[PDB]
């Protein structure tokens, strides 16, 4: 912790390039703008909000970066990666305004995007496609993204895929945003990565939204003390061009010590008040200091600003950052919060007008009117003179990759689709679908596999002699290894599956990890994912409630399926053999990096049990990818029944199938489901549509199309909701569902599996119970299977054990 | 960072108090009785599983706590809060043994719990209620749950309600663990608040499990990097006894240079070779490092140790950071992993019974025996009477507290159970609700609103004036604010909440804040809290899709109830009124406070939109509690439905109901549903219950007593599954549901509420289909209220939006 002064000393500070007079109309104009399009959404009293105060405090550190910095994606590569901060969006919106970008009738429509010609509140790509890149709004996100984010584009430069060095990433934070424990937690990263090519820029008003970030300290000197002690490069923004005739003449070193000593909150006080509160309180602390003002009118020291707002404070920092080698650059920017509003942070509109001399008459002023720069005005021309320099206009997106990329077919994973001799798992059956891309010529040095640590748990071992793993075991090792890090590996992921966009390099990531902590741990990064159009693969690995079996509650993942499914555009299947990995993985591939570029993403979940694979049933596969398929029947002259299953359960339900044939008399249509969330999917986009359109005649479900009307029992190793989602879409009266519901705990897969009563022996039970409620057997016959399948009836509910 | 050796010279190290030889004996027995369990279980070959490694690298620095430092719970408080590692359970299980807490047979039934007599993987509160308290394997949650509990015993201590002046939080981590973000993420809240009754002990054993941490870096400096600049006082164990007289002698500081520049992965690579490697790859580095040993033998060098396993340098490490105030504590403890286990890291388990001097003949090793001490023997009486001078025994729980509270009553909160006069939301009418409990003589200190900054936003502003806000704006202020930080507020409410058990002091928490970033961000930390037994409340507010219009994608909530369903004991609610608020927050805080000591948390989603109050229906009370209830019957002669509506969906629902009758005359009755998923559940337990008694009297699901068989709609803010849930249960035929499946974006909530067809138009739609797929009316007529209602059969599903 240095002193409280800028890092960059003037002696030190370049020259600044620009023209400041006219980019100062220029920023005005966006100020001004950005401002009228938040008022006239209020105006309409549809509680839209938006924010005004932080945009303001903020415009000029965007502003010079616009001017100077920001380089647009271009031939050679996708530009500099700009993570804007969220609240900021109506300033955005300005500039592009400005820049012809965006017309005046979106401006209008500010938060209002139902009907197609309006703007998003915050940076969401998949609801502006081609505008907005990265979803930051929810905080910390931005930060920890941005950080793998660069160290994604060093991994693309050294594999030699793609020359990203003249790339730069910027996460513009907030203060109070960096309490947010993803946001300082990653840090370190960025040192042992040597990421020279982040920077992070945290507006530094002193406040967050109810209050100042630490009134009794000073958060500039926290946020210094953890970066720099994290081994990056700090430089700190404070004071305006007016601090500098009075640092170099304060001698006694006392100024340096009464801004060394003041606190946040005081800082903020003085904000408020005046020249005369200053110059009394601040100044009149010592007899050195208030002999640097003593002789300073009063409304001169009211001018002394701070170094956020001062052009070239801001350039030197960037310039400084820019030519920095060997770690990542955090610049702290001193700002004030609400600056120039005065009054609140159409008299309010009038004292702005008037405090940026913005270019608009009294006579329009009450039309709340948005200002634009004709073309040949000195402003039009310097504006795009500027970006033009800089390859052009950001932020702005390309939604598809342009190359034509040549994938395996299903064919290439034919020894999948048979018969295996060893007994596997489908966790076996993945890394295996990996080697058959790994062979394919036009994609195998696109696949990024990404693990947290954990690798031979997941049988990935072997991967790593063939293709090494990325470590600047060298900087052309293809896995990426993150470590003890569930967020981070998901950012390495997110990078990597939306590079098709950004650097228009398609990358075909696969982040192979516990399910348990996939979406429960890192569930608001999966969503923000899918607002950023990511097309990837994220397989949960040791998954089902009962399958890992001795690692107990906060392992057993008996659940992630209910969280997955919560997100739209992400497609979820929980298969039982390697033939369906096979088919499903086949089919996300040629989705996603297919001629379709569909923009989705999927989450398999597999397992680390081994038992027997069967062949692929001729003619299976699109009931596969669909979500099931009638894998066999039973005969069985004393009743009939329908068992469906997933995953590792689906081999207990057929055991069952067995039992109720040999024992009972009671035949059975087995099914595999290997997804019940796209066939739940389909049932409701079939009802809907059946709903809207009363005269025509009714669409049927696929699972209604494929199931018949015999009593059904269903059984897997997740909750009970995870097959009761498709009950409306099951053509059958009775449909019983057996579920892992409760807390998990340690034992061996059998004890799990009857504890969770989703084994076999519940699975006839269920099945002979429905055909009891109908008469089709005696309700004697389910009590004798009871005490037969030594099943304690009287246990209680998992959910509560 | 400071010099590669230990932070403490031996000349400032205390006399150690122990005694030594005695302690080693005892120490073995624990490493061989640890090793045992897990090799036992082995044998059962169940894929049991279980570590050995880790506490090998780490006993020594628990047995100097458990002999001289570890409080455990006594008369005056719950004694030092020991957040251990979870993978070295088996070391605790040992010493629990020893100490003739566990008998031989739950060791034996080591991972298998499910029928009674077994013992956890990890520590599982909710598993072993008795012994175990904070669960800690789900790596990364242990640090901030650690910072944030210490700060919680402040809190206590300045609020006057318990001396906790005595107790010290100990967070034993790895330094592969120190990679998930939420680890150092928050260790600045250490030195804001002042934490020196905190204590993270870092295991520095240098490695992961696929490998060392940074292999080509030094994490030991890296940690201190970091941790010291954050503001915490660190304390490094590196080097044991016998190089004391090697760095004295070297006065040419050659020692210490090679020790600084020699990184992690050379480290390592010593510990796996022998003395003469070590004598020329590492003292041969240099001249004067060369001659230090010369003297030396192999095997003398080769008993070179780490600081981390020398008992009197962990002492040392422990004194000194009980005597530091003002900053928390972090100890650098330098290990081997694989300790003492040999090339491995039957009778090969000879060679750890040869290394650590275990008395158990090279005969028996055969039978895997467990090691105790006799009563009256040296080594029982000094493992006894170490604990007795600290108290007793850890770990160890109370799962219920002692005091009765005298609970608010219903009648209490009789103004909200009335028409309000102002329109009002459900989130204005959870802080009333608050206010009248904070009028209760016996729980009024006992509340904890916890915010994350976010104050405005819900209606809390107000409390302040009131109460205060904690701040050591005060060091009395009741509200904790947390800033922008949900999984720091998260953790602050889950010490709170279970502060009835580890301090018998009942704490009832409120954490409200953004539904959206609720279980979505911080859903790994929810669902330890459950195995934490957590009583409390989560208070999601700004929730519903539609509801918080103008905010979008990111934080536009249509789904924390289908994240929240997923957790076992904790109970959520969707209210519509105000009163159902008050009924609800009455009945969960005599749920969890009162006498019954439910081990339960609830989830409570509200609103930021203002409507109409009207009176509660008397005698609703219960079936509020239970899930629904029959709002109203609207008479209508052309046909029956019905409504079924939660949150802010209900009044559009009552609003279609009004519709239906006067435009169609279709009647209906309208039902409030507070809990879909309370429903749900108790449909399942009934079928759950029915399938295992089938001779026995079915049960009826609740749903089923209230709805009869009228052909129904379900609306509700959140995802069709969350009202299609009950749809196994409800006893109409035709159960449509409306939902808001789909990304959120920014509109008007008319226009939202439109655009995710849940408005009064689609369910009046929706019921008229119904009625025409029945031959009650006519298609037409469906038809023809598409038209009227500008209806788009046609736009794309808002899923896929
Ligand atoms: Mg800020
Ligand atoms: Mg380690």
């Amino acid at each position: 912790i240095s002193n409280y002064i800028n890092t960059i000393p003037v002696e030190e500070q370049p020259e600044y390039p620009g023209n400041l007079e006219l980019e100062r109309r220029i920023r005005s104009a966006i100020r001004w703008n950005a401002i009228m399009t938040v008022l006239r959404a209020s105006k309409k009293d549809l509680e839209l909000g938006g924010h005004m105060a932080s945009f303001q405090s903020s415009a000029t550190i965007y502003d010079v970066c616009f001017n100077h910095f920001f380089r647009a994606r271009n031939e050679q590569d996708g530009g500099d990666l700009v993570y804007f901060q969220g609240h900021i969006s109506p300033g955005v919106y300005a500039r592009a305004f400005l820049e012809g970008r965006l017309t005046q009738e979106q401006l209008d429509n500010f938060r209002q995007e139902v009907h197609g010609n309006g703007l998003s509140s915050y940076p969401h790509p998949k609801l502006m496609p081609e505008f907005w890149q990265f979803p930051t709004v929810s905080m910390g996100l931005g930060p920890i993204g941005a950080i793998y984010q660069a160290k994604f584009l060093k991994y693309l430069e050294h594999r030699g895929l793609k020359d990203t060095s003249k790339q730069t990433v910027y996460a513009f934070l907030g203060d109070g945003e960096m309490d947010e424990p993803e946001s300082k937690g990653a840090i370190t990263i960025a040192t042992r990565e040597k990421l020279d090519n982040l920077v992070f820029v945290i507006n530094c008003n002193l406040q967050r939204l109810d209050g100042p970030v630490t009134g009794n300290g000073k958060i500039i000197n926290e946020l210094e003390g953890i970066f720099e002690g994290a081994g990056w490069n700090v430089i700190k923004v404070m004071w305006g061009s007016r601090w500098d005739e009075l640092l170099r003449k304060d001698t006694s070193g006392k100024l340096i010590q009464l801004m060394n000593e003041t606190v946040d909150g005081d800082y903020q006080t003085f904000k408020s008040k005046d020249g005369a509160y200053v110059r009394e309180h601040f100044f009149g602390k010592y007899p050195e200091t208030a002999a640097l003002v003593a002789d300073w009118t009063d409304e001169q020291i009211w001018a002394l600003n701070r170094g956020g707002h001062d052009p070239k404070k801001i350039y030197a920092a960037f310039k400084k950052a820019q030519e920095t080698k060997g770690k990542a650059t955090v610049i702290l920017a001193h700002t004030i919060k609400g600056y120039g509003m005065g009054d609140a942070a159409m008299d309010g509109v009038r004292h702005i007008r008037d405090r940026f001399n913005v270019p608009v008459s009294d006579a329009d002023i009450e039309k709340l009117p948005y200002i634009t720069f004709p073309e040949g005005s000195e402003e039009h021309t310097y504006l795009h003179a500027q970006r033009q320099k800089l390859h052009g206009y950001l932020p702005s997106r390309q939604p598809n990759f342009t190359e034509k990329l040549e994938l395996p077919s299903l064919q290439d994973f034919g020894a999948l689709l048979e018969e295996q001799s060893k007994e596997i798992s489908t966790t076996i059956a993945f890394v295996r679908a990996l080697n058959v891309m790994l062979k394919n010529k036009s994609i195998k040095d696109r696949l990024v596999p990404i693990i947290a640590d954990e690798a031979r748990t997941f049988g990935m071992e072997g991967l790593f002699r063939q293709i090494g793993i990325y470590s600047p075991e060298d900087e052309k090792g293809q896995i990426l290894q993150e470590g003890i890090n569930a967020l981070g590996a998901g950012c390495s992921w997110l990078a990597a599956a939306t590079s098709y966009s950004t650097n228009n390099l398609p990358m075909i990531p696969f982040y192979i990890y516990y399910s348990m902590f996939g979406f429960q741990r890192i569930g608001d990064l999966c969503w923000a994912a899918g607002d950023q159009q990511a097309r990837g693969f994220l397989i949960g690995g040791t998954s089902g409630r009962t399958t890992l079996n001795g690692e107990g509650l906060q392992h057993e993942d008996g659940h992630s399926h209910i969280q997955s499914l919560t997100i739209p555009n992400c497609i979820s299947y929980d298969p039982a053999y390697a033939y369906e990995v096979a088919v499903i993985m086949h089919d996300g591939l040629e989705r996603m990096y297919g001629e379709k570029q569909e923009n989705v993403y999927y989450y398999i979940t597999t397992l680390n049990e081994n038992y027997h694979m069967p062949a692929m049933p001729e003619g299976a596969e699109e009931g596969i990818r669909k979500g099931i398929y009638k894998l066999e029947t039973i005969e069985g002259s004393k009743g009939k029944v329908q068992l469906l299953g997933s995953g590792s359960i689906l081999r207990h339900v057929r055991e069952a199938a067995e039992i109720l044939a040999k024992d009972y008399g009671v035949g059975s249509d087995v099914y595999s489901v290997t997804s019940f969330t796209e066939l739940a999917r389909d049932g409701q986009d079939c009802e809907r549509w059946n709903m809207l359109h009363p005269l025509e005649t009714p669409r049927v479900p696929y699972i209604a199309q494929v199931m018949n009307d015999a009593p059904a029992v269903a059984s897997t190793d997740y909750m009970k909701l995870f097959a009761e989602q498709v009950r409306t879409y099951v053509p059958a009266d009775d449909y019983r569902v057996l579920g892992t519901d409760g807390f998990g705990r340690s034992d061996s897969r059998e004890n799990l599996r009857h504890h969770f009563e989703v084994d076999a022996s519940y699975v006839v039970v269920a099945a002979l119970g429905e055909l009891a409620k109908r008469g089709e057997i005696d309700k004697k016959v389910v009590a004798d299977a009871i005490a037969k399948f030594n099943i304690d009836a009287d246990k209680v509910n998992p959910r509560l054990a």
